């Protein structure tokens, strides 16, 4: 760590603290995060430090001293939940939410495709630059050392972003959940407003029940016998998605649908996502961001 001088504490991440940081030998600037021996876990992050791509934020160093574990990324200057608040007045131009849409899901494809997950995306885990790319923050780290209710802080982890499959108890879910995530923050981009903002595991279920219908075994095969199902769930009618995410266009609409469906084996993988009709005319724009 004597390598390092700290600029400045950027906030508190589930697992530490996480700062903006000098590398007094390279020069280069960098997010440095205190993570609070396993050797299961230095195993895991190993692999991740391999695992790169352009729309993945680059883990640059893994450094495990005094049974204690901080790992160096590349730092970018503005994340997507500062940047939502910023556009809020006259939200995020379509033009720019598709083109970050689909360069997740590119980031997201490549992941997937070597078998790794995120399980925890959020707006302020998706990292921005001036030249108009976004890119995926913390992969990885979630079946490295777990997702916590509170984190080292106590501060109450969200549940906005989380899949049905989880919060009803599946203990082996897929890449489904990230597809899940980022349809959500879609959502989120177009309407300017968290789509299931719950605030308890119930709250988070009754909220996307109501909005999509309380799942049966019609739409979900199996969903009656997953550990947290309870017979007693309310049942609740599905809305049209032209009520849940105005302007959205037809192919918006259509894309965020397979994105947001129950079953995560008829959810849409990112591949397949990458060549639906919604992308047809996606272009690469430049945010304008006051740092
Ligand atoms: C200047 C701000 C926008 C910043 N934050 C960064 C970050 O992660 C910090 C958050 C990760 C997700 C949870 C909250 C802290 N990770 C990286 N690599 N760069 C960051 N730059």
């Amino acid at each position: 760590m004597e390598n390092f001088q700290k600029v400045e504490k950027i906030g508190e991440g589930t697992y530490g603290v996480v700062y903006k940081a000098r590398n007094k030998l390279t020069g280069e600037v960098v997010a440095l995060k205190k993570i609070r021996v396993p050797s299961t876990a230095i195993r895991e992050i190993s692999l991740l430090k391999e695992l790169n791509h352009p729309n993945i934020v680059k883990l640059l160093d893994v450094i495990h001293t005094e049974n204690k574990l901080y790992l160096v990324f590349e730092f970018l200057h503005q994340d997507l939940k500062k940047f939502m608040d910023a556009s809020a007045l006259t939200g995020i131009p379509l033009p720019l939410i598709k083109s970050y849409l689909f360069q997740l899901l590119q980031g997201l494809a490549f992941c997937h495709s070597h078998r790794v997950l995120h399980r925890d995306l959020k707006p302020q885990n998706l990292l921005i630059n001036t030249e108009g790319a976004i890119k995926l923050a913390d992969f990885g780290l979630a079946r490295a050392f777990g997702v916590p209710v509170r984190t080292y802080t106590h501060e109450v982890v969200t549940l906005w972003y989380r899949a049905p499959e989880i919060l009803l108890g599946c203990k082996y879910y897929s890449t489904a959940v990230d597809i899940w995530s980022l349809g959500c923050i879609f959502a989120e981009m177009v309407t300017r407003r968290a789509l299931f903002p719950g605030d308890s595991e119930i709250d988070q279920l009754f909220r996307i029940f109501r909005t999509l219908g309380t799942p049966d075994e019609v739409v979900w095969p199996g969903v009656t016998s997953m550990p947290d199902y309870k017979p007693s769930f309310p049942k609740w009618a599905r809305q049209d998605f032209s009520k849940v995410v105005p302007p959205l266009d037809e192919d918006g609409r259509s894309l965020l649908s397979q994105m947001l469906h129950y079953d995560p084996n008829k959810r849409i993988s990112a591949k397949a996502a990458l060549a639906h009709p919604f992308f047809q005319d996606v272009t690469k724009p430049v945010p304008h961001l006051r740092l």
